[PDB]
């Protein structure tokens, strides 16, 4: 149930991030590939919906809790993202969305990564996110500290 | 031309690597991803053929070439692969060659990455290889010496 909140917060931090690196205006395309427990819970079970709103710049407590399966089913509709709110961008599940439920991130079985790419296909950044508790937010690199 | 020949050494090296690193007894499953021009020409156009082919040793101035595609869909068929010969695990399509047509590995176009998991899920080993010229092969690493 940190398999809602949790990424939700994990696409907020990756939006900042964003913003952070100056990324935000050349990034074109967004990949979230899924992990462990939170891959096996699967398309529909919440994780997906509250994935792509917060990509969108929804917050969980901020947010309309009625409204994220519509704004889910306009997404795939339209194959259009609002990043962060501000750009519209190409959004396609077959290739942006993936449940990886074979495969397993190394620090805990709740892994995300999300990726950033410009519109010449090139990558411009990747972030592993953990959730993990009540569903508090965790980088790879912060795990351990 | 590097389509074939270049991808089923790229999967040869491989299979050395994984000798030469002590993980060959490890590997339960193996993942294959193609990138830029190597994923745009798609299922059943070559790269796949070759790549499994070359996974169960296969090698290509010494394979049959009328058995590739016949072997190639036992593969399938079974989802079975015998890994340089020695081992059958499971494989599956949907989950383990993938064609990232969307995407590019940084150095040059026709970009591969192989990968190998324990049975625990637990991933042992990433190369990536490109193919170049004629169909010769080179690692990530190695592509700027
Ligand atoms: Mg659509
Ligand atoms: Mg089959």
């Amino acid at each position: 149930s940190s398999h809602t909140v949790g990424p939700m917060l994990a696409a907020n931090a990756f939006l900042q991030l964003l913003e952070q690196k100056n990324l935000f205006d050349k990034t074109q395309r967004v990949k979230v590939e899924l992990y462990g427990s939170l891959a096996l819970t699967g398309k529909g079970h919440g994780t997906d919906k509250a994935i792509l709103n917060g990509l969108e710049n929804k917050a969980p407590e901020t947010v309309d809790p009625a409204s994220m399966i519509p704004r889910m089913h306009e997404i795939l509709d339209s194959n259009l993202l609002n990043l962060a709110g501000k750009k519209e961008i190409p959004f396609h599940e077959a290739t942006d969305f993936l449940f990886l439920q074979k495969e397993l991130l190394p620090k805990h079985s709740n892994g995300m990564r999300f990726s950033a790419f410009d519109g010449n296909a090139n990558l411009l950044i990747e972030q592993v996110y953990y959730s993990i508790g009540g569903g508090f937010i965790t980088t790879e690199e912060d795990f351990d500290k």
